[PDB]
C-alpha cells in the first residue's frame, strides 16, 4: 500500500484513540519507520524525519529500534513464541516477574501479567474486592480517587477518571458511582489531606481502595503534586483499613526521575499497576502487583482463586522483550540520564514563562509541559512542530512531550523550541 | 535459569489464569520451546515433544514458529516497532483493517484494534451504548444475552458471562444487572425462538444489544447450537430495533468450518468482536468492527467520537503478523483443511462414546470435545495426556481439544486417542 491508499483505506475504514469515522479534522499522517528518538512521517508526499517527542504516548522510553531490544525479540521468536499460561509457565514470565518484585517499591511480591492498562487497572480493583470477601467484609466494594485522574477505558476503569475529563455526563448511569476527592494541588497543603481523610472516613465501611496516580497524573490534565501526599494517603488507607493502589502505569521505570513514582515518597501501595512503557514500547503488556497479605487473602478466601485470566496472560515474546528493556534501563546511570533531560526541559522551555499566553511552565524527570490560557488549535500546532521537525501532540490548553531517554542536548533542545513556538502562536 | 529454577520463581510471584498463589494443587510445567504444533516441555527433568492439542488456548491456528509468520514479524521489526495511534497511521493497520472489512460478514466496515479479546467486548458495548445515545435513546443501555456464555474477564464482559456456570458467579451483586434468555438447546426449536423473542420484547426501550457467541459457546462449555438460531436473532433484533453483536473472539477465522462461525447462517452482526487467533497465537491483539451506519450515528452524536483509545492502539507489530496470519489462511484451501481435521476428530473420538464415564461427544469443524459424568481431576488427565505425547488441558468435566490447522491426520489420531485414554482413566 502507497501513503494515498493508506489514507484513503484508513478514512473508510479505520477508527483511531477518541475519534469519529468520516468526520475527523485532521486527517492522520502516514508513519513509514521510527528508529531511535526518530519517525519518518509523510508530508506532502514526501518522507520527512522528525522526533518523537512524546515516545509515542509514554511508551518508547529508549527509543525505536533499540539493537538490545530488537535481539531480544528475534532471539525469544526462534525458540517459543507464546504458550497458554494455564497449567505452563516459562522462563521470560519467571525472569520478569523476579525482575518487578525486585524493583518495585517493598512488599509488592505477586505479578498478575495482562494485555493492557485498563485491564490490570480492573485487576487490581478485582484484587481489592475479592481481597475483603476473603475478610468477611463484602460491604467494601467502592473505590474512591481524587479529581484530575485517569485510569483507562474500560467501563469499570472509567469509574474512577475524572468526570469531565471521561465525560460521565454521556454516561448517566451505566457507570459504577465511586467517591472522588477534589482535585490534588501541586504544593504541599496538610489541610487537603485531613479532607480527604474525613470524607474517607465516613465511606471506610464501603470503600475496597483509593486508587490514584503518584505524583504525576498524565491523560487527565498533566498535573503534578507533591509526593508527600502520597505518604499521607498511605497513612489514611492504613489507619481505616482500606487498600491503597498505585496507578504507575505513565509514571514508571524512570519517567518522573525515580524508578517509580512510589519512590519519591518512599511509601508502598498495597496493590501496583504498571504497563505503557513496560516493553520499551515494542508490545502491549501491563501487570499487577499485590503485597503477600493480599495475595493471601484472596487465596484463603471462599473463591479460592483470583477469577481472571486473558489468553495473552504472560505472552513470552513481550515478557522477553520487557525483561531486555528493564536490563536496559537498570544497567545505565538512568538516574542521571533523567535528571539532564529534566534540566534540557528546564532549560529549554524557560521562555516559555513570559508568554502572553502562557499560565504554567513545569518540569517533573523527563516530562515538560506548557499550559495556556485557552485551547490549542491542531491544525496551526500540528504542521508548525513538524516544520521544526517534532512530533507533537496537544490536548486541550496544553502543549508537551515525555521524549525518549536517549534524546542528546540539542534533540531535547529542538523538542523545546517547537514547544515554545507552538506557545507563541496560541 | 533452570527448570526448577523457573518453578522456584514461578511458585512464588506469579498469578496464573484463575488461580491461588501458595494454594495451587498441581505445579505448572516448564515450557522451554514451541515448533509447529509440538511445545517441549519439561517432565521430570527432561525436555519431551508433546502436541499442543489446545492450540495454546484457540491461538495457534497455524502452529508455532511459522516461517511466514516469524518473517512478516522480524520484517515490521526492522521498519518500524510502534507509533502512537493518535493523529498517525500506517501501512500494517490499513491491510489489516482492509484485510478484515473483507471477510468478515458483509456491512461490516469500520474497525477498532484493542489488545484483548476482553476489551474488544468492551469497546462493542461502548460503540452499542453510544449509538443509541447517538439516536436519542439513552434509555437503550442493558445488554441481552443466552445463558452458557463467556465475554472475558473486565467488568462489563463478566456481566454477560453465564451468572451460574459461570466462573463470574460471585460477582453478580456488583456488575450490571443483564437479561439472561435460558440456555441455547443444541437442536432447533423454534419454541426456544419465540420465548427468546417474547423476553426481549419486554426490555426492547431498554436493550442496546443482543450479544452472543455465535454457533459454539466456548469456556462456558463447549456447546453448540443450530446455526438457525442465528438467523432467528437477526430477524428479531431487526424487528425490535436492538443491535446484534458476535462475539466471534473464539470462533474466528476457521475455527468452527466456516471462515467466521456467523457464516455458518449467512448472518451479519451489527457489530463483531475477533481476538484469539487473529495473531495466529504470536501476539495479544483484538478487533472490534460495526457498520457504516453504527458508526456514523455515534460520529453523529454529541461525543462526536467513539470514547476509547488503548495505548498500544493498532500496533505495527501485532498487526504486521496478524495480516501474515490471514493471508496465510486465506493463500490455501482452509476449508477442506479444516473438514478434514473434523473427519478425523470425529472418527478419533467415536470410541469415547461407549466409555462409562462419557454422556456426549461432538465435533464442530476443529473443536473435539467428550463430555463426562463427573468433573476431570487435572492431577491424573494432565500426566495421563502427558505419557501419550499430547498437551491436554481438561476444564469442569471436559476433555477437548482445538488443534493447530497444521495438524496431520496421524496427530490428530494421537491428540483424540490420548482424549479416548483420559476419559477412560475418568472413569476408573
Ligand atoms: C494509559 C493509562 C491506562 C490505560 O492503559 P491502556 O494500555 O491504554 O489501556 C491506565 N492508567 C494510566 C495512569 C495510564 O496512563
Ligand atoms: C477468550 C475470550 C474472550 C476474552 O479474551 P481475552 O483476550 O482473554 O480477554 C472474550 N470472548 C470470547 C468468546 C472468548 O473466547
Ligand atoms: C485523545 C485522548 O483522550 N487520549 C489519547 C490520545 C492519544 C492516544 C491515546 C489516547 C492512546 C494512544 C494514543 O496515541
Amino acid at each position: 500500500l502507497t501513503p494515498e491508499q493508506i489514507i484513503a483505506v484508513d478514512g473508510a475504514h479505520l477508527w483511531h484513540p477518541y475519534s469519529s469515522i468520516g468526520r475527523e479534522a485532521v486527517s492522520p499522517v502516514v508513519a513509514v519507520a521510527a528508529h531511535g528518538a526518530w519517525l519518518t512521517l509523510i508530508r506532502d508526499g514526501q518522507p520527512i524525519e522528525v522526533l518523537d517527542a512524546m515516545s509515542s504516548w509514554w511508551t518508547a522510553i529508549h527509543g525505536h529500534g533499540h539493537p538490545a531490544l530488537d535481539q531480544a525479540l528475534t532471539t525469544q521468536l526462534r525458540v517459543m513464541n507464546h504458550v497458554m499460561f494455564g497449567g505452563l509457565t516459562h522462563e521470560p514470565a519467571a525472569r520478569l516477574a523476579k525482575l518487578l518484585v525486585d524493583i518495585t517499591p517493598a512488599g509488592l511480591d505477586t505479578v498478575f501479567f495482562s494485555d493492557s492498562g485498563s485491564v490490570s487497572v480492573e485487576v487490581a480493583a478485582k484484587m481489592a474486592l475479592q481481597y475483603w470477601r476473603g475478610r468477611g467484609l463484602p460491604g467494601k466494594r467502592r473505590l474512591m480517587t481524587w479529581r484530575g485522574g485517569y485510569h483507562g477505558d474500560t467501563f469499570l476503569a472509567m469509574s474512577i477518571c475524572d468526570p469531565h475529563g471521561g465525560m460521565h455526563s454521556l454516561w448517566t448511569d451505566v457507570l459504577a458511582a465511586q467517591v472522588f476527592a477534589p482535585q490534588v494541588p501541586r504544593d504541599y497543603d496538610p489541610a487537603y489531606s485531613a479532607a480527604f481523610e474525613a470524607q474517607l472516613a465516613q465511606h471506610a465501611g464501603e470503600l475496597a481502595a483509593v486508587v490514584v496516580e503518584p505524583v504525576v497524573q498524565g491523560a487527565g490534565g498533566m498535573r503534578f503534586h507533591d509526593p508527600r501526599y502520597l505518604h499521607d494517603l498511605r497513612d489514611i488507607c492504613r489507619r481505616y483499613e482500606v487498600l491503597l493502589i498505585f496507578d504507575e502505569i505513565a509514571t514508571g521505570f524512570g519517567r518522573t526521575g525515580a524508578l517509580f513514582a512510589a519512590d519519591h515518597a518512599g511509601v508502598s501501595p498495597d496493590i501496583m499497576c504498571v504497563g505503557k512503557a513496560l516493553t520499551g514500547g515494542y508490545l502491549s503488556l501491563a501487570a499487577t502487583l499485590c503485597t503477600a497479605d493480599v495475595a493471601h487473602t484472596i487465596s484463603a478466601g471462599a473463591a479460592g482463586a483470583l477469577m481472571h485470566g486473558p489468553t495473552f496472560m504472560a505472552n513470552p515474546l513481550a515478557c522477553a522483550v520487557s525483561v531486555a528493556s528493564v536490563e536496559l534501563l537498570l544497567g545505565q546511570d538512568w538516574r542521571t540520564r533523567i535528571t539532564e533531560l529534566a534540566a534540557g526541559l528546564t532549560a529549554g522551555l524557560d521562555t516559555a514563562r513570559a508568554l502572553p499566553a502562557v499560565t504554567d511552565v513545569r518540569v517533573c524527570g523527563a516530562i515538560g509541559v506548557i499550559e495556556c490560557d485557552r485551547p490549542v488549535d491542531l491544525a496551526v500546532a500540528t504542521p508548525a512542530a513538524l516544520d521544526r521537525g517534532v512530533w507533537l501532540r496537544p490536548f486541550r490548553n496544553l502543549v508537551y512531550a515525555m521524549p525518549p531517554y536517549i534524546c542528546t542536548p540539542a534533540e531535547i533542545t529542538q523538542i523545546t523550541s517547537a514547544m515554545v513556538e507552538v506557545a507563541r502562536l496560541v
